[PDB]
């Protein structure tokens, strides 16, 4: 209805490869007339050769035939390798716009639902735009003029014959519709009336030791007897109205065929044909039906594939990640403090957190410590502005967080986990992971060295430039940690946000993670999501929280003194 | 394989309704003729008629025309209506065997399923039988007359080019299977290394957070812009191998026509042709196709319904009731006993009854008590010999239970329940369930009356002959019950098993139960499975059932006064 809007939207991704449809759709062309041309020779066929027997007709006719068939063969590649060069680059187009647009959509966005399964729904459905709006410009295009051919040959070759099929031709089909649509009502009446005696029938076995007992069993064979015959008789019943109705449809389409040579009885027709006009005119005739009823199902196959354009639009559409700050930080010198920090994650209500106020000191190590749930997590994800606030503020350098450019913010954090972004690629640039040119090897050697890093790599197949694969597939969980540790460290990350939660602790050389983990806390400010004894009790500051509030603040000894829920959580090791 | 064995089995059930099948391949063997020979007057319709400009041929023509098509109508009638009607006999005397063996399968069986949903998989798969094997009659009978007649006309019309054609289109269809299958093989080659480029890259939109914070959008756009363009450039490698298949195929093709034309240059050939001739033979060479096609496929449609009387066989040969009984009982005097009775389900350990000792003397109710499991039901069950025991004896009459005819055993217990098989029919001849012949009106109003249902009975259209519709609609809990009452009350039985777990028991004019459960029980053996404190508490003995064993017997006051289990379910009222 309104499929047109979304296409001239579409249009100028497709404008640029333009070319390749014009060259397309003119081979396309001469593939119908190729085609219609082919069935234009039955009439030197049955004339020209076997009325005047002239067997030179049948010597040049099979060099005729090869030919075209090669012309045929080369058009239909060419066409076919046009139209998938110009919709593959098209998809692809449309894919890359639709992925630089998703990275840069809130983090809201990609927690409704896994990349993994966006990602095959996007690449199908832009496949499905492509396919079905170059098929329905396929079949438009090539069944147009193969139509448009047939027609012409008919109307030349006998336009008195032809003038009689295209006016009986829709006289028939519609007195088919007419009679095939009268036995679809017939027998759905009795399609309705045997599911009644079926279900009927389907129950009668029920009660079975009610039965026995009261030795009812010829009784009950009695009913089926009746039942049985009853839906057998409405099987005859359905048989004789259903297969009644082909016989009339032909018997319809007879009479046609029986009219038109009783009109080619006539002389006024006669004496326009031949046996080779007449077998062209029936031969083009039945080479239209084909064509007709691809070009009635064209409607249905491009809308179906704007249909799919209609989605990844809406994607294109929706509102990407909030950027109103003007402030660009160079480097920031680390006072962090949230100050009535109220949080609730969107599309619920019961707040995440409530009137957060904690100060994070230049230099020094706040470690968040609580249950699981808890909002330990969610705290990280506010420095960042992964989410946005509902009330309060948190600042960077006596500024609001959204003062600053997203750019400019996160390029003052850095994140360790043990779930760090790996990827198909060496060592050496996984560690400088953007800023591949703005490190030297030498750099990041050094980095790798104080990660404790150097001990694994010097170890293994082309050192730093050793490739980890599909997925970053070589890494065990704690040399994930010390390259995690070791970005960190490259990039002189003024903050640090510490994700214990995840990283686990049995680890060999855990020892090589807390001196290299002591390494990167040194004078950086950093907030730390909790879990490793070594680093809670070491830390500047603790926060307890629980139930999204702080309820204990202060060092360890002093927190543990207090037998409150940080001696509960101590006693538990965490977890 | 081995699916005649299941026909010859299956044969004698249809060879009663012989004669349809004979008509039925007559008239379809007709309706091959009918149109072969509407094929054949193509050629006096190009010699007769535009060969000798003879406007004459064009006249009779029509006639024929619609001459044939309406014997091709009526043939098509005749054998469509014949194979219905034999079709739906052998279904029908299918479903009616089916029905009867089950009635009288071990109750076991009935525990496994619904009946309603078997009756279904029987239903439909004896329709799967008469129409795949007789639809498989039909294409062997028609399609291979049609193929005889366009075989015959063929080489009629010019046993030259008949004998090319024969050789060559095997030829051709061996040259493009051959080439088509070299296709499939370069197709799945290019899906497999098309599937692990697509994974690749559905996987890199994920750590997206890790991504923000370190800011390496840009450089994670051109990881995709490289593997979205090698997956677009995979595309053009899979179209371009793909759409030059056809092409080919085609070009195979053309040279086998191509080949033939050449042929009928020569006047070996050439002398023997018309257009007339040349025309039916490729007109009836084409026909052939279709025909060939079909035949092709009728041995998968005879054993797909060969496969379906497999499982219909299969329940008819599994084995029914266990009656080896060689005695007859006329009516037992009452006294009935377990002893040591041990007893599991089929298909468990963990028996549900452990030695039981029980005694029901003539004229005695004793009621069975206990929690839901327990085993009360399962003691009911084994009465009527619903199954069959591991250890011990029941005795009716001092014999063993397995020495009696299930008839005879059965046609001295009744039973009462709320959920008592009603059915579509009269009020009188359900009270009289089997039996309807041989009690009166006059016998039938009184075991109403005294059932306490003459009540809701005379207030309601024509009395005792108002028919209880789909299930038995119009009814009650409470008049459920005491129509079951009336009759057990009918027929004199000696035993009575009462449900009362089953019914439930608010129902206004519990009082008028109450009251013919009491006419009902008077000098007659009778097992309760009890809830009813009114019958309870005036039994003759009291049996209670815990974990399948009987742990107290013995009247109301003397189990009460025990505080045992017996009490704490006087206390709760059973439920």
């Amino acid at each position: 209805l309104s499929t047109w809007q979304t296409f001239r939207r579409l249009w100028p991704t497709i404008a640029p490869f333009k070319a390749g449809l014009i060259v397309a759709g003119i081979a396309l062309i001469l593939n119908a007339a190729s085609d219609t041309f082919m069935l234009s020779l039955l009439k030197p066929l049955l004339d020209d050769g076997f009325g005047a027997t002239d067997r030179s007709v049948l010597l040049w006719m099979p060099l005729v035939v090869i030919g075209l068939m090669i012309l045929r063969g080369i058009t239909s590649y060419i066409s076919s390798y046009c139209i998938s060069w110009v919709s593959g680059k098209v998809v692809m187009t449309m894919r890359r716009r639709l992925f630089g647009h998703m990275m840069g959509m809130p983090v809201a966005f990609f927690d409704k639902q896994s990349t993994g399964t966006l990602l095959s729904r996007i690449t199908y459905d832009s496949e499905q735009v492509a396919s079905s709006s170059s098929g329905a410009l396929i079949t438009v295009v090539r069944e147009g003029a193969s139509i448009i051919g047939l027609f012409i040959m008919m109307f030349y070759y006998s336009w008195q014959l032809s003038i009689i099929l295209v006016v009986l031709a829709p006289i028939v089909s519609i007195a088919i519709r007419v009679v095939s649509k009268r036995f679809r009502s017939i027998s759905k009446n009795m399609q309705n009336t045997m599911g009644q005696v079926t279900t009927s029938a389907e129950q009668m076995l029920k009660g079975h030791k009610e039965v026995l007992i009261f030795g009812g069993q010829e009784v009950e064979t009695k009913r089926f007897d009746k039942v049985s015959n009853k839906m057998r008789l409405q099987g005859m019943k359905m048989v004789s109205a259903s297969s009644i109705s082909d016989p009339i449809i032909q018997l319809i389409a007879s009479l046609a065929l029986a009219f038109v040579l009783y009109a080619a009885s006539f002389p006024s027709v006669m004496d326009s044909l031949t046996a080779g006009t007449i077998t062209v005119v029936f031969s083009s005739m039945i080479a239209l039906m084909r064509p007709l009823k691809s070009l009635t199902n064209v409607n249905a196959q491009f809308q179906r594939g704007m249909a799919a354009c209609q989605t990844l639009f809406a994607i294109l559409d929706s509102e990407q990640e909030k950027d109103e700050g003007k402030r660009v930080i160079d480097r920031a010198t680390g006072d962090l403090e949230f100050r009535n920090v109220t949080f609730t994650y969107p599309g619920r209500e019961v707040p995440a957190l409530r009137n957060i106020n904690l100060k994070i000191p230049a230099g020094k190590t706040v470690a968040l410590v609580g249950r699981s749930g808890s909002g330990k997590s969610t705290i990280a994800s506010l420095i960042t502005r992964f989410y946005d606030i509902d009330e309060g503020h948190i600042l960077m350098d006596g500024h609001d967080l959204r003062e600053y450019t997203l750019a400019s913010l996160r390029n003052q954090v850095a994140l360790v986990s043990q779930n760090v972004h790996l990827f198909n690629d060496t060592v050496a640039n996984n560690i400088a992971y953007a800023r591949t040119e703005e490190y030297s090897r030498e750099q990041i050697e050094e980095a790798a060295r104080m990660a404790y890093a150097m001990d694994f790599i010097n170890k293994m197949d082309n050192g730093l430039d050793t490739i980890i694969g599909e997925n970053g597939v070589l890494l065990s969980g704690g040399q994930r940690q010390r390259i995690a540790i070791a970005r960190a460290l490259l990039r002189d990350s003024p903050i640090l946000i510490l994700d214990e939660a995840t990283s686990a602790l049995d680890t060999e050389s855990e020892r090589a993670i807390q001196a290299a983990l002591d390494e990167l806390q040194k004078n950086r400010t950093s907030l730390v999501i909790a879990h490793r004894l070594s680093t809670i009790e070491q830390a500047d500051e603790i926060v307890v929280v629980e139930d999204g509030i702080i309820v204990e603040r202060g060092t360890h000894s002093e927190l543990l003194a207090q037998h409150g829920v940080y001696a509960q959580l101590h006693k538990m090791q965490f977890g």
